[PDB]
């Protein structure tokens, strides 16, 4: 029923048969990616044409192709040949990163390597990674790997504490070729191993915890229906679900009387980037670009209740396309519940003798995907309110390398010998603004401090000015936490009881943007990251940050093309492209296993409502 | 038996006990604050003697005096003549705030400003503020209060919706007369209620929220000894209670295998001040000193068990003094219980086939005081990484004012002809440190990002750089988001396994200070807020960033004089101060209730430990 329902199994079945019928997915082809096409602006057709968008890739090196069909009516509406050497590889099939300590078993410059190392082949594991783009001109046209080695002691072993330095090697991994083996010196391996959970290691467990029971006797107050739409304290939204982007939030609204209001149209994590900043050849290269590379919701992790969701948990199971286009069930992909959020309003009135205490809940939707040594949590969380936040949640184990003798500027000494580089964890939300309809316009306040004077005699005055962005060529934003500077999303046609525009505001972290030098790969690859806000005009095609195909693709697509469009923002259909981050200086602290770190931004309302939409919260 | 315990009844009986016989106690005495005084740096002092600090205030005139009395011996150590002029006035004794509104009521003045707006004087409810600023010479060393007028239609009406603008009037509270009252003109008296308990206004309760049920079957994970001795997950601390500054943390310390390693010796918010920039006449000396002038330990409410605390709470209930020295229990004033704090660390290993998860939980101590309208909560929390956290929630009610017609630059509209001038809250937290012993340094800590070139070819190489603060001269110092600065408490002689001198590290929110002129009179008694973070060289009667007689004080005292001495704090028993606040433009949402508001800082080790010191933390 729901045109936001999430994709079925049937649906990607649909796929596979209308691509196989249509002569486009041989026994060559592969799907790289496979999503949903959001419905376009404006009820065009009298009926949901369902349709979704494919990426199919092509194992003997032909040309891949973009495909967008219908399932509704088992045709291919559009079928276009990709030029990756120009627009971008696809993103990496999860069966191409098993090539590459594959294929360096059996080279020998890459045993050679290791010998010189005293390392068996059998024991070092190779971590496949991204290869950018960068000063290789062999690499034009080719769909590359780079591997960087680790030794695993024992099938349980964590090989991350043992990072093989100065070794990389290249591969292409549809010709099979090593391309390259870079070796720049033999570097003592870590000897000390990080396995936490060997009682050496962890020493005996604590037993001092005592149970937290948390459970809802009545069950959750929030419904869900048509499969994915939540219905919780007067909030309103869909949750869907995107190989590529993880958990995607639609059509969030908020009941304010007799009409639900909408607010976010869509929100997504767009992008997120993990530089790193360690000069040396042998990572210098690396950058991860978990959604746009690796498709962050195809690693989403199935969540254990009682362990990762805690509480009475409602899960969704979404399901995606393998590489072959057999749909394939992620279990409990998705956590839903609400928690308690301490205080929400509280005063002791002394004239009036009366006291008041009103709890505040949030509604939880999320979901957990792991990139290799890392482990990232996605959340979004809905207040009673109607603030609006997400939450960003770094783990895992921490990327190693051998730490230098002479000690280091852009590397963490964890162990005798191990060192962790540092690096960057930055996200993009992409908001598609609706703050009470798609008539939206995005005003930078800052506040504003005033000279003693006249009119200001005790020099305690201040105040506070807004400058609305018109054009998109004005819409590249930094932060600045000095001047407290925030972000309102008002609608110009839809005023409050005090003739105000009604608004959102967004409040950042204000945390450190892309260190890159401006010249760099990566600042042109993640130009994104270099601003903590981006404004465009809504247009069906500019769903990314760093456009549709990130893969060893150069600078050129993406915001800052976007952009040059300067398109007309004041009162449109606007998106608004969020940066945020976390800049990395692994300490001990963070090994042999790194507790979270958070980050993330928060919506709340700005003269959207009347008054308080909270009064009638009960006391209970 | 231990010296950091909680004061009983029994000693604050005592203490009037040893004034009265010792004649200090007249009946025109008052007690302006009394607390226990800490223990003096070296333990050689075997058998704490148990002091009080007293101010004894003269309702007469006569100079105040300050009186140290020693309870072990009911004898009075000491007891100096104040001098107000001087030094400052003492804080305001809640029977003065009375006085107020009763004297007004019989002024002619008042009485013809309220019945030129027809203002019955028995509904005029009068806001008793202090000076809040230094200037008018005809104030010549009185002790004096500000009143602003609310209008009250009924006993449990909320004044607050009705402010009489244009209006105030000052007072000395000794010589009981009004010494100006002064009427720049009528202003609409704002005619809405903001009774948040009325149905007319609330509407129907909602029916939707199910309830969420918090229990711990087997207890709760931490022990309560001695009274106020906590130990939780490796934790130990003491949680004492000061009037004046509410609750307050001693001899905070982590269990690291054998030994018990100290971090911080004494937290505090020290003080609490609550600028307000609205340039008219009637509002612009408007300055809270919440912990200095009203003592907000004093106003600490009594929290109820599901409503202000959920799940399995342990109460504190702090004794304080009255204006008398009659001892007065504060049930439940202080709350103390563990939490759930979601994932804690996580990593599901491709290579080892291995999946860990581990939940982290928080131990949360605080207390929720009511001043005037608004109402703040002050929470401390310790997590089973290491962190320590501190966040302030500020809610309650608005201070009010009339909305000028034709719009205003430094006050909000809430509703038809309602104001809500701006304002900050603006705290001060004092960490006298002691990581792994007094020996300590602080150093800031900046994030560099480097040129691409020689030794960084592609540009992608980004570093940070550690400054100590050798001497107070130099620890003034100013936050900088942009490049994520941040400070790092260590100790020198003590180090990791690395070598590395262990430490803390301080992460501020990076909010706004002081925003009131550099020339301004607040800007000079609250030096303090006008900068992030001070380190001073610890000394037993350096306690408050502002000094100890805050109440109209000419300015200077505190921190700015503090530095002033210039003293090492580069491997030495140091203190450091930061400040943090929020701003505040209210909004229609903040109207007539407002929801919670937070900022906060935390403390992370920083190579404290030898590896992560949750490794021993159990599945469940
Ligand atoms: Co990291
Ligand atoms: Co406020």
């Amino acid at each position: 029923a729901s045109p936001f329902r999430l994709a079925s199994a049937g649906e990607i079945s649909e796929v596979q048969g209308i691509l196989r019928t249509a002569g486009l997915l041989g026994p060559e082809k592969r799907i790289a990616y496979l999503g949903v096409l959001d419905p376009a602006r404006g009820a065009g057709s009298e009926a949901e044409d369902r349709r979704f968008r494919v990426f199919i890739h092509d194992v003997s090196g032909a040309r891949p192709q973009e495909v967008t069909v219908s399932v509704t009516n088992g045709t291919v509406i559009s079928a276009v040949e990709l030029d990756t050497a120009a627009t971008g590889e696809l993103p990496v099939l999860e069966e191409e990163f098993e090539v590459v300590e594959q294929l360096l078993a059996t080279d020998e410059r890459w045993l050679k390597a290791l010998a010189a190392r005293n390392l068996d082949v059998s024991k070092v594991r190779v971590a496949p990674l991204s290869a950018g783009v960068f000063e290789y001109a062999e690499e034009r046209g080719r769909r590359i790997l780079r591997g960087l080695a680790f030794v695993q002691d024992f099938p349980e072993d964590s090989a991350w504490a043992h990072p093989v330095d100065g070794l990389v090697a290249y591969v292409d991994v549809v010709s099979k070729e090593v391309t390259r083996v870079i070796d720049t010196g033999v570097f003592p391996v870590p000897a000390e191993h990080g396995n936490y959970t060997d009682p050496e290691l962890t020493g005996p467990l604590r037993t001092t915890q005592k149970p937290i029971s948390i459970t809802q006797p009545e069950g959750p107050s929030f419904t869900v229906t048509g499969g994915n739409h939540i219905e919780w304290e007067k909030w309103s939204l869909d949750v869907g679900f995107d190989v590529r982007e993880g958990v995607v939030l639609h059509n969030i609204a908020f009941r304010d009387g007799d009409r639900l209001r909408p607010i976010i149209n869509r929100a997504s994590i767009a992008e997120m980037v993990v530089p790193y900043g360690d000069p040396s050849p042998i990572r210098s290269w690396q950058n991860y670009f978990d959604t746009g590379e690796y498709l962050v919701g195809q690693y989403a992790n199935s969540l254990e209740l009682g362990c990762d969701c805690l509480g009475d948990i409602t899960y969704l199971s979404p399901v995606i396309s393998d590489a072959f286009g057999n749909p394939r069930e992620i279990r409990n992909g998705i956590c839903m519940h609400e928690e308690d959020w301490g205080i929400l309003a509280k005063h002791s009135d002394l004239w009036s003798g009366i006291n008041y205490t009103r709890r505040n809940r949030r509604m939880v939707i999320s979901f957990f995907t792991t990139i290799g040594n890392y482990d990232y949590g996605f959340y979004w969380y809905l207040y009673l309110d109607g603030t609006i936040e997400f939450e960003a949640k770094a783990t895992g184990v921490v990327f190693t390398s051998a730490f230098p003798e002479g000690g280091s500027d852009n590397i963490s000494q964890l162990a005798p010998g191990l060192g962790a580089p540092f690096h960057q964890h930055i996200f993009s939300a992409r908001l598609d603004m609706a703050i009470d309809g798609f008539t939206n316009r995005v005003e930078e306040e800052d506040v504003v401090r005033q000279t003693m004077g006249p009119g200001n005699e005790r020099g305690n005055a201040f105040s506070r000015k807004r400058t609305v962005l018109t054009r998109e060529s004005e819409a590249v934003r930094e932060a600045d936490a000095r001047t407290g500077r925030t972000w309102i999303i008002s609608n110009p046609e839809s005023k409050n009881r005090l003739n105000e525009p009604v608004g959102y505001k967004l409040h950042a972290h204000n945390q450190p943007t892309l260190l890159a030098d401006p010249g760099s790969s990566i600042a042109r690859r993640a130009a994104f990251a270099t601003k903590d806000l981006w404004v465009t005009r809504y247009a069906d095609d500019e769903r990314y940050p760093t456009g549709d195909f990130v893969n060893q693709h150069s600078g050129g697509a993406g915001l800052p093309s976007y952009i040059a469009q300067d398109r007309d923002i004041d009162g449109q259909d606007i998106v608004v492209w969020h940066t945020f981050g976390l800049t990395h200086f692994p300490r001990v602290e963070d090994w042999p296993i790194m507790p979270v770190d958070t980050v993330g931004f928060k919506l709340r309302p700005e003269g959207f409502f009347d008054r308080s939409p909270v009064l009638d919260v009960p006391a209970n």
